[PDB]
């Protein structure tokens, strides 16, 4: 399977990257040297996630090393829903190109649908604990996107979170100027998502895969969550194949013609995850995979439900 897809853009994405959230900042540093040393050459990134610093130090390290040129590397990172506003998204994507010291991302994602009021406050909240949103509209922010594109900053802007009448809302903008070239969404066999990956593939955008692990470490596990990890079924697929379950998770949205991006700060997991290219899920695995879903998502905060925009009310 090739390493790389390619976008709407004309430019071509690693289908294999490294995830960045929840990567403690005294850990991250080291966690994206390792990935870059062992082939990774896809990071992705978040302002929110505040460690984008130190993910910058790994990656200039590897560039003054001559470990990889920057043309070789694909590096997102993702607008914060407080910056939706159109004059202050291009300084968002300044501080984030400062702080992982690039003079442009690969990719520029609006992190989620829904604007938040800006401020200090990535969450501002009422008395009641209700998001408190912002009044900007989803389309002005996407032109504020393109501009980025237009400016040098950025080689391509995407959504993330995005609902399939979000994005065909991008799509119908009027007086659209780019496309967007991606759409990151949790995706995994307990959230298969046919629906809104079907549709994106064929208006041309590619899918970028979140928490194909089922994210272990999000911080409000619950023990009665299911557990990709430990799914015994799964076990079996990868026990058939002599892989890691994690390998057969990381393989399985590659199949899909998705994008994927493990989190990891382990040195021993960051290369098993890399070392997916040297096998091939059966089509009967792949539908077997798809048979468990039931719908269930890590990332959809009960503070954001009745922001207009939540993106998670219609089935896809
Ligand atoms: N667009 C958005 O809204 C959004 C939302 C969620 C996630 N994402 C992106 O998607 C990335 C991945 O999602 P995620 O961080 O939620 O979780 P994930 O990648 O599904 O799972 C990460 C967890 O799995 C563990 N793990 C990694 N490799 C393993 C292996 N081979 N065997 C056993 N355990 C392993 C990691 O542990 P260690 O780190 O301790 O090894 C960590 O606890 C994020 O980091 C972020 O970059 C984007
Ligand atoms: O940004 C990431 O990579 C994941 C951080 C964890 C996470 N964020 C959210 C979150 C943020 C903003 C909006 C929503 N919403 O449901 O409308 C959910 N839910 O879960």
């Amino acid at each position: 399977m090739a390493s790389r897809i390619l976008l709407n853009n004309g430019a071509k994405m690693p289908i294999l990257g490294l995830g960045t959230w929840k990567s403690p900042p005294g850990q991250v540093t080291e966690a994206v040297k390792v990935a870059i040393d062992v082939g990774y050459r896809h990071i992705d990134c978040a302002h929110v996630y505040q460690n984008e610093n130190e993910v910058g130090v790994a990656i200039q390290e590897k560039l003054r090393e001559q470990v990889v040129k920057r043309e070789e590397l694909f590096i997102v990172s993702k607008l914060w829903c407080t910056y939706h506003e159109k004059g202050l998204v291009k300084g968002a994507c300044q501080k984030t190109l400062s702080d992982l010291k690039l003079d442009y991302l690969d990719l520029y994602l609006i992190h989620w649908p829904t604007g938040f009021k800006p401020g200090k406050e990535f969450f501002p909240l009422d008395e009641s604990g209700n998001v408190v949103p912002s009044d900007t509209n989803i389309l002005d922010t996407w032109a504020a996107m393109e501009e980025l594109v237009d400016e040098g900053l950025v080689k391509a802007i995407g959504i993330s979170n995005f609902n399939h009448l979000q994005v065909e809302m991008i799509l119908n903008k009027p007086g659209l100027k780019y496309k967007p070239a991606v759409n990151q969404i949790e995706c995994h066999p307990y959230l298969t998502q046919e629906k809104l990956i079907q549709y994106c593939q064929s208006k041309g955008i590619v899918v970028t895969a979140y928490s194909p692990l089922g994210s272990p470490d999000r911080p409000w596990a619950k023990p009665e969550d299911p557990s990709l990890l430990e799914d015994p079924r799964i076990k079996a697929i990868a026990a058939k194949h002599n892989k890691t379950t994690a390998q057969v998770l990381i393989r399985f949205p590659m199949q899909r013609n998705l994008v994927v991006i493990p989190k990891s700060v382990t040195p021993e997991r960051i290369a098993e995850n890399f070392k997916v290219f040297d096998f091939e899920l059966s089509s009967q695995d792949m539908t077997t995979l798809l048979s468990y879903n039931r719908n269930w998502r890590v990332c959809a905060l009960l503070s954001c439900t009745s922001h207009k925009d939540y993106p998670f009310h219609e089935e896809f």
